[PDB]
C-alpha cells in the first residue's frame, strides 16, 4: 500500500512521482511500456545506424517554458539552439518572398487587420477558466470557416494555414478555430510566438532528462499496464493486466487522454467527461523524419503541399541529411514512399529521398494519438473538468493542461498542480 | 445680395461655391489672397528656375480619398504614382534593416503586441461622433508618454516616433496620442495606411484641379479679406478689409481654423468653441524642399534626426535632385542652412545641399499654420462642434473634417456636408 500510485511514466508522471517522493510520500510508479518518457521518445534512427533521433517531443523555449527550464538547470542538462534556417523554399505562390517571414508588402495592410482580429479573439480566452466556461462557442467552429471569414490574400492565408496544420496536427476542416486561438493565448497572446517557441533542443535527447528524473524515483514497474482503477473502498485499488493489484490512498492518472477509455473506473467518472473520453481528442499530428541526399543545410519550406512544412533537422554527412515534415495521419500515409517523394519533390525537386522514419502514435495502444487537439465542438462542451480530480483519482498530463497543452511544459504544470493538491488533501 | 457667400478659396470653398452654383444658387466666393488653392500651393521653385513644385498639399490615395478621386475623374486630371523608393538610408540603430519596413525579426513579437494595443485603442474612436463625445480623455495625453507605455524596442519605437512626427507636424511631447489614433482610425483603422496613403501625385500640380474647379464659379473676388461676419439682422452681412460689404442668406467660412480668431462674429460664436478658436490648433508641420547634389534616385530616410524623414522628391538633372524633409517649425529653423546641412548629412554624408525652398505657413496671415493638429487636451474638450453651423454661418475645411482631417479629402467632405445642409435649410 502506497501514499500514491502514479500511472504513466511520461514527464507528467515522472515529475509527480518524484516530487511526491521528495516530499516524504511513499510512491509507486506504474509504466505500461518498456521505457520511460512517453511521447518524449529518443532512439536510434531506422535509416541511419548509430544516429540518435527525437521521434516525438523535441523543442522548447525557456521564456515560455519556465518549469522545463528549471528541470534542465536542476540536472545540468545541455541544450543547443535548434537548426537555424538559411535557405527558404516556400510554395506560397509567385508573390511570396523567400525568407522566414514570406509576406509581401502588398499584403501588409491585410496582415495588420487580421493580426488585430486574431488577437482580439484570443484575448477573449482566460487561461485558468477552461475553454467551456467563457461563452466561446462562436469560436469553436472549423478552422477553415474562421480563416475564410478573415479574408486573407494568398500568401498570408496559406502561410497561416500551413503552420496551423503543422501545430495542430489536423487539416483545416477538422481543426477548431477556438483551439488555434487557445495556442495563441498560451504563447503570451502571440501568433508569432506559436512558431518561435521552436527555439531549443536537447543536445543528447529527451532521455537525458527522463533518466535524471527517474534516478530520483525509488519504485518503478515497467511493462505494467493498468486496466482498472477502483476507489469504491476506503483505499484505491489499481488493477493490472498480468498480475497482482496495487493499492494507495491516491492515484494519479498520467496516461494519455486517448487511453483513458481503456481503463475501468469504479465508480464511473463524472458523466460530463464521458463522451469526450470515449471519442478521444482529434489530434493526428504526423511527424516524419526524412533521410535525404542532395539537400543543402538550413532549408525551410512552408506552403500548400501535403506537407504544410518541411525543413532541416539533422546533418548525417556531407551529402546526407534528415529533414522533418509535419502533416497528419488522416491525410498522408508515411509507408507510401512514392507519396513521400512527391511531397518532398514538390518543394525540393533536386532532393532524393533515401528513407523515412516515424512512430505511429495512433496505432500504439499505450498512446492512441500524438499530442492533443480537440475535435470541433469538444472543448467548449468540456475541457477544464477533464483534468480535475474525480474523488481520490487525479488526472494530469500535456493533454489536460490549460496553460500549455500539447507541450512538455504542460505535462510539468499539471503534475505540479496534482502534487500540491495531494500535499494538502 | 447672394444666396451664399463662401469665404476662402482653398478646396473646401471651391467645391462649396461650385456645387451651390450648379444647384442653381447665387454664390459669391471671397478669397483673401492673390491666388486660389490655399494650402494646395504649386509654384515655381525658388532654387531651380523653371521647375514647378508642390509647396504644400501634394499626395493622395484613391482608395482612401474617393471624393478627390472623383474630382480628378470629372476633369480628366492626370495623376502619376509618387516617387518610388529603391534606396534606404535609415538612422534607426545597428539592428535596423535597410528596407522600407526596417523592423528586424528580433522585434517582431513586440511589434505584434503593439499593433494590437494601437488598433484596440483606435477602434474606440467612432468617426462620426466627434473626439469630445466618447470618453477618450484617457488617450488625450502627450504622445511620448503613450509610446513609453507601449514599451517598444529601439527600431520600431523610433520608426513609429519619426513617422508620427512627420504626419502630425509636432514633436512627440506636444502631439496628442488621441490625435494619432484618430489618424489611424481615418485610414480604415490602419497604422500602415497612414504612410501608404502617400500613393499618388498631381502630374501637373494641384493648380490643375484648382483651375478646373474655379472655371465653374462665375463670381470670385481675389484680394478680399473678410474681417467681420454679422448675422444679427435678417440677412448675413460680411465686412471686408478695404471696401463695401457683401450680404447673403448663408455664409460658408472656408478659411483655416487658426484664422477664425481674426474675424469678428456677431453675435459671438457659441462659447464652447471660443478658447480653442483663440489659442488655435498646435500643427507646426514644416515641409522643406531641399535642392541637392550627390544624391542617387529613390532614397528614403527615416530615423532619429531632427528631420524624422528625408526622402526623394524630384529629379532636377543627372546630378541634381530635390529631396523633401518633414519636421516642425518649433524644432527647426529652415533659414539656417548650416543646420539643414547637418540634418541632411546625418542621414546622407555624401550629399551636398545646394539650397532650400519652403513656405512659412505659420507666418502667413491668411493661414497661421500648416495642417491641423490639436494641442494635448484640446479635441477631447471640443472637436465636432468646431465644424458645426452657428446659425446661418457654416464652418468647413480640412481642419474640421471628422473623417479625413489634414487631407484634401477632408476639405471636400466638409464642403459636401455644408452644401447639403444649405440645400435643405
Ligand atoms: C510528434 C510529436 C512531437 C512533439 N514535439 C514537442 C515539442 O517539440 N515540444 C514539446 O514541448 N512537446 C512536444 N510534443 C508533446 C510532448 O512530447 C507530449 O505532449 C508530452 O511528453 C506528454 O507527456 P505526458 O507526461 O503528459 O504523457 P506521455 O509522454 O504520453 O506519457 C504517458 C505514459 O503513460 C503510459 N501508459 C499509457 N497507458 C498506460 C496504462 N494503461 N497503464 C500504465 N501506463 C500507461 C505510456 O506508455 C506513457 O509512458 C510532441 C509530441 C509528439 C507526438
Ligand atoms: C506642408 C503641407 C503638406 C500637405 N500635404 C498634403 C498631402 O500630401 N495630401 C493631402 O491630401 N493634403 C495635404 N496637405 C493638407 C491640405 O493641403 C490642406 O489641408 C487642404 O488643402 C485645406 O484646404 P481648405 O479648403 O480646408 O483650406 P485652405 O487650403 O487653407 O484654403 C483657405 C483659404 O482661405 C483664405 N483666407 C484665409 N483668411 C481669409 C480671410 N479672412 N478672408 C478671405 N479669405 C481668407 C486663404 O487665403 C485660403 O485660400 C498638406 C498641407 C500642408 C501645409
Ligand atoms: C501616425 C503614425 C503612423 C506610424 C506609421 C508607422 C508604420 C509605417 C510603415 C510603413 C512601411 C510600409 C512598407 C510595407 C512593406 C513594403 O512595401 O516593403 C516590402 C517588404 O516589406 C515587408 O516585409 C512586409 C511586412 C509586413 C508587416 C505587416 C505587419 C503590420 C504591423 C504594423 C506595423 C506597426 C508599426 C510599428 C509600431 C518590399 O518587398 P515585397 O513587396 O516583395 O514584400
Ligand atoms: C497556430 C497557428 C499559428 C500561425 C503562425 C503564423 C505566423 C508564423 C510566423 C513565423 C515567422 C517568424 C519570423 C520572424 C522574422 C524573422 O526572424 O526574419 C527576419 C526578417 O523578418 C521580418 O521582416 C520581421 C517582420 C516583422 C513582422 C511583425 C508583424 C507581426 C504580424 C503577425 C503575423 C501574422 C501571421 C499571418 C496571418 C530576418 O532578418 P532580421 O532578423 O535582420 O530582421
Ligand atoms: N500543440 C502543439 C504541439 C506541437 C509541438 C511541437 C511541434 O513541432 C508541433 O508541430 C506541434
Ligand atoms: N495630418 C496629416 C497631414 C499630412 C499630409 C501630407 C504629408 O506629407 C504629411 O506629412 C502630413
Amino acid at each position: 500500500m502506497y501514499d500514491a500510485i502514479v500511472v504513466g511514466g511520461g514527464f507528467s508522471g515522472l515529475k509527480a512521482a518524484r516530487d511526491l517522493t521528495n516530499a516524504g510520500k511513499k510512491v509507486l510508479l506504474l509504466e505500461g511500456g518498456e521505457r520511460l518518457g512517453g511521447r518524449a521518445y529518443s532512439r536510434e534512427s531506422r535509416n541511419v545506424p548509430g544516429l540518435r533521433v527525437e521521434i516525438g517531443g523535441a523543442y522548447l523555449h525557456r521564456k515560455h517554458h519556465p518549469r522545463l527550464a528549471a528541470e534542465l538547470d536542476r540536472y545540468g542538462i545541455p541544450t543547443a539552439a535548434a537548426s537555424e534556417f538559411t535557405s527558404f523554399r516556400h510554395r506560397l505562390g509567385p508573390t511570396a518572398v523567400d525568407q522566414a517571414f514570406p509576406i509581401p508588402g502588398s499584403e501588409a495592410v491585410a496582415v495588420e487587420a487580421a493580426t488585430y482580429t486574431l488577437l482580439r479573439d484570443a484575448h477573449r480566452i482566460d487561461l485558468e477558466k477552461g475553454l467551456e466556461n467563457q461563452d466561446l462557442e462562436d469560436l469553436d467552429i472549423p478552422l477553415n470557416e474562421y480563416v475564410d471569414k478573415l479574408d486573407l490574400p494568398p500568401v498570408s492565408r496559406q502561410f497561416l494555414l500551413a503552420w496551423a496544420w503543422n501545430m495542430l496536427g489536423q487539416p483545416a476542416d477538422q481543426a477548431s478555430a477556438l483551439w488555434m486561438l487557445q495556442l495563441v493565448a498560451a504563447h503570451h497572446y502571440s501568433i508569432l510566438g506559436v512558431v518561435l517557441s521552436l527555439d531549443e533542443v536537447f543536445s543528447n535527447g529527451s532521455a537525458d532528462l527522463v533518466d535524471a528524473m527517474s534516478q530520483e524515483i525509488p519504485e518503478i514497474r515497467l511493462q505494467t499496464v493498468v486496466t482498472g482503477i477502483d476507489q469504491s473502498g476506503d483505499v484505491v485499488n489499481v488493477t493490472v493486466k498480468d498480475g497482482h493489484a496495487f493499492q494507495a490512498h491516491s492515484v494519479i492518472v498520467a496516461t494519455p487522454m486517448n487511453t483513458w477509455r481503456r481503463i475501468v473506473f469504479t465508480p464511473a467518472l463524472p458523466e460530463r467527461r464521458r463522451s469526450v473520453i470515449e471519442e478521444g481528442h482529434g489530434g493526428q499530428g504526423l511527424k516524419i523524419l526524412i533521410h535525404v541526399r542532395g539537400a543543402e543545410a538550413g532549408i525551410e519550406c512552408v506552403g500548400d503541399g501535403i506537407f504544410p512544412t518541411l525543413y532541416d533537422y539533422c546533418e548525417v554527412s556531407e551529402s546526407e541529411r534528415l529533414l522533418v515534415a509535419f502533416t497528419d495521419s488522416g491525410s498522408f500515409d508515411p509507408t507510401d514512399i512514392g507519396a513521400v517523394k512527391d511531397a518532398v519533390l514538390y518543394y525540393l525537386p533536386e532532393v532524393e529521398v533515401l528513407g523515412i522514419d516515424y512512430h505511429d502514435w495512433i496505432a500504439d495502444p499505450l498512446f492512441e494519438g500524438p499530442w492533443v487537439a480537440p475535435r470541433v465542438g469538444q472543448f467548449s462542451r468540456v475541457h477544464k473538468e477533464l483534468g480535475e480530480p474525480a474523488g481520490r483519482i487525479h488526472f494530469v498530463g500535456s493533454d489536460v493542461s490549460l496553460e500549455f497543452p500539447g507541450y512538455i511544459e504542460g505535462a510539468l504544470e499539471t503534475a505540479e498542480c496534482a502534487v500540491n493538491a495531494i500535499l494538502h488533501s
